[PDB]
Order: structure tokens, then sequence, then C-alpha cells
């Protein structure tokens, strides 16, 4: 009776999260001179971002809404839920992969960036996060150990191990390759410089979003009786608002989207 109208608001981002990706995939599909060889891996990351607002946004309100469906859905909601996120983050990974290698000096280079790599890539990516997902569902007849939360909550080294890995290997390795592409940056002295500020602005909004949900569940991680439900709903959804703001970072580094985003 008096968290409806914030359930209503998080319902209104749904309209605007999807009409961004959307946009942004139809974008793509449209122009030739934005039909860039490289743009595809970052439609990667639009089209996860769609799935994710989807696949998230009426289920999770439908646990706001409702208190504490059956095993399947439930079931099928977080294992999409965690390949969108993999999918994201590790569209993301290319991109630094690549931004890394197009940006290291390209004499023996530059012909390792076509497109049928792209597709390549990210196919390997779908397919490493469908691996992700199989635990997801298997958990049980793999070990031997009402409300839906993740099936291995109660263990906590496993949860240990698959943050660690999923957070820092990504972040880690994406800020080494940032530090590198700014420095050559620096030292080799316009467009460029945009997609500098455009991987860093993106850099920017996840460390800022999905600091303090990662904070939060390490400190969970190893003791229960430290967050209620209300200092982690706070934080899914500034990760969230992050992953509906990222279509609207994009014109603001890379603003040749200008004609496609107003046609
Ligand atoms: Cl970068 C990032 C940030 C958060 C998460 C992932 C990736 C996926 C892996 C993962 C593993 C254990 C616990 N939580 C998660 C995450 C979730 C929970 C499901 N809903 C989406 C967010």
């Amino acid at each position: 009776p008096q968290l409806m109208p914030l359930v209503v608001v998080l319902s209104t981002i749904c309209l605007v999260t999807v009409g961004l990706n959307l946009l942004v995939l139809y974008a793509v599909r449209s122009e030739r001179k934005l039909h860039t060889v490289g743009n595809l891996y970052i439609v990667s990351l639009s089209v996860a971002d769609l799935i994710v607002g989807a696949v998230v946004m009426p289920m999770n309100i439908l646990y706001l809404l409702m208190s504490k469906l059956g095993r399947p859905l439930c079931l099928f909601w977080l294992s999409m839920d965690y390949v969108a996120s993999t999918a994201s983050i590790f569209s993301v990974f290319i991109l630094c992969i690549d931004r890394y290698r197009s940006v290291q000096q390209p004499l023996r280079y530059l012909k390792y960036r076509t497109k049928t790599r792209a597709s390549a890539t990210i196919l390997g990516a779908w397919f490493l996060s469908f691996l992700w997902v199989i635990p997801i569902l298997g958990w049980n007849h793999f070990m031997q150990q009402d409300k839906c939360e993740t099936d291995f909550y109660d263990v906590t080294w496993f949860k240990v191990m698959t943050a660690i890995i999923n957070f820092y290997l990504p972040t880690l390795l994406m800020l080494w390759f940032y530090a590198k592409i700014y420095k050559a940056v620096k030292r080799q002295l316009n467009r460029e410089r945009k997609a500098a500020k455009q991987l860093g602005f993106i850099m920017a909004a996840f460390i800022l979003c999905w600091i303090p949900y990662f904070i939060f569940f390490m400190v969970i991680a190893f003791c229960k009786n430290c967050c209620n439900e209300h200092l982690h709903m706070f934080t899914i959804w500034l990760g969230y608002i992050n992953s509906t703001l990222n279509p609207l970072i994009y014109p603001l580094c890379n603003e040749n989207f200008k004609k496609t985003f107003k046609r």
C-alpha cells in the first residue's frame, strides 16, 4: 500500500528500455554507413540488453507485487537472467578484446577484424553463456545437496567462486585493456578519442552501478544476517537502470546515431 507507485515506476522503465533497445537494433539493420564491421559487436550487447529487459522486467515486478508460477517458470527466469547478464559482460569483453587488438600497433593487424569472425565470437559467447546456464537447471543431479531463489544459495563457496570469476576476470582484464587503450591514446599525438570516451563511459556506468551490488553480495557471501531485502533491490535495479541507460549512453560519445534516431 506504500510501495506500489514505485512498482509502477519500475514498470514504466520497461517501455523506455525495450524501445531504446529495439531502436538500436533497427538502427543497425537500416543504415549501411552505420552498419559498421565492428558495430555488430555492440549489437550483441543491445540484443542481450533487450533480452534482459523483457525476461527480467515483468517477472521481477511480478515478484514485488506478489509476496513470496511454479518451479519451471521461475527457474527459466533465473537461467535467462543469468545468460543475459553473462552475454552482456562478454559482449563488452569481446568489444574490449577487439579495441585492444585494433589499437595495438596495427602492422600485421586489421586483417582479423572481419564480420564472419564477429558472428563466430558472438556465437562463442552465447554458447559459453548457455554452458554457464546449464548449472542453473542442473545443480541437483550433479551434486547431492514458497520462494524460488538461486538453487545453490545454500552453497557459499560456489557462490563466491562464480562471483569472483565473473566479476574480477572480466572487470580486471577490462581495466587492463582500458588502461592500455588510454596509454595508446595519450602517446598517439578525434573519432578514436570519441571511441575512447564511449568505452570510458560504459566502464564508468557499470563500475558505478554494479559496485554496490557486488560489495553487498560479497558481504552476504560469508554472513547471512547482514543484508535484508531492501539493500539488494536498490542495487539490482540500479544495475538494470544502467542496462537501460547504455542505449542512451551510445549516442553521447558516438553521435553518428543522429539521423537514425530521429527518422
Ligand atoms: Cl556483471 C554481473 C553482475 C551480476 C550478476 C552477473 C553478472 C551474473 C552472474 C551472477 C553469479 C552469481 C550471483 N549473481 C550473479 C548476477 C546476477 C544475478 C541474477 N540476475 C542478474 C544478476
